[PDB]
């Protein structure tokens, strides 16, 4: 069996989310010393916006195969199943994430691209992760404030939603997916709210400061990474 069908029956067992089949194949091919071929697939799911390529390496990370991830993927994978500080860096702007120090209201603390602080305590991420549904979600936790990121429920009129911090994750609103993809040879990913489905952006107006805020947003950002996708950075 070639290479090419190799990868392409991998490439299908993930898209039509067979995860416990790509799981196994990916030992098979693994131990059969063909790594070469999920690296490929994992590059091509990556390049295609794949979402399901999140679930393939959740489960390669709980299914015994953490060595496979860490190994064929793109080092970001890593960052985000094994829970290490990260930032989260936009690429369109290049500021990283964060949140403010006074707490907007009931919806809790308000989330920015921070203007100048890129190395500061407040910028630093983990992710953690569950499964339901045969797909992956993630809380987002600042690290400082030990602070979930949220999307709150009143929108601006383009129907964006505020992102904030809050607590405890109690709704869809404070989990999360992500759709891989590449620009250039960076690996970004759009980072969408579970509840709305809109994607976690930077805002256009720029506050005098520097700052902008963060928005769950309300439009098509696919085959814009530059624009809308994020950067994990180990902090």
């Amino acid at each position: 069996v070639p290479n090419d069908i190799l990868e392409e029956q991998l490439y299908n067992s993930i898209v039509v989310a067979d995860y416990d089949s790509a799981v196994e194949k990916s030992k098979h091919l693994y131990e059969e010393k063909k790594s070469e071929v999920i690296t490929n697939v994992v590059n091509k799911l990556i390049r295609n916006n794949k979402m399901n390529c999140m679930e393939y390496a959740y489960q390669l990370w709980l299914q015994g195969s953490k060595d496979i991830v860490r190994d064929c993927f793109p080092v970001e994978f890593r960052l985000i199943f094994a829970e290490n500080a990260i930032k989260l860096m936009y690429k369109r702007d290049g500021l990283a994430l964060t949140l403010s120090n006074d707490v907007h209201g009931n919806d809790g603390r308000l989330a920015f691209g921070d203007g100048k602080d890129k190395t500061s305590p407040k910028v630093s991420w983990k992710f953690i992760a569950l499964w339901e549904n045969n797909k992956v979600y993630f809380k987002i936790l600042n690290t400082e404030r030990n602070q979930y990121l949220v999307l709150g429920v009143g929108t601006n009129p383009n129907g964006d939603h505020m992102a904030f911090g809050v607590n405890s994750v109690d709704s869809f609103r404070a989990q999360w997916y992500l759709q891989p993809a590449k620009y250039d040879k960076d690996n970004l990913f759009y980072i969408y709210n579970r509840e709305y489905s809109k994607a976690l952006t930077l805002s256009r107006t720029l506050e005098t400061s520097g700052n902008r805020m963060a928005w769950g947003y309300n439009g098509r950002v696919i085959g814009s990474p530059e624009h809308y996708a994020w950067g994990v950075k180990a902090f």
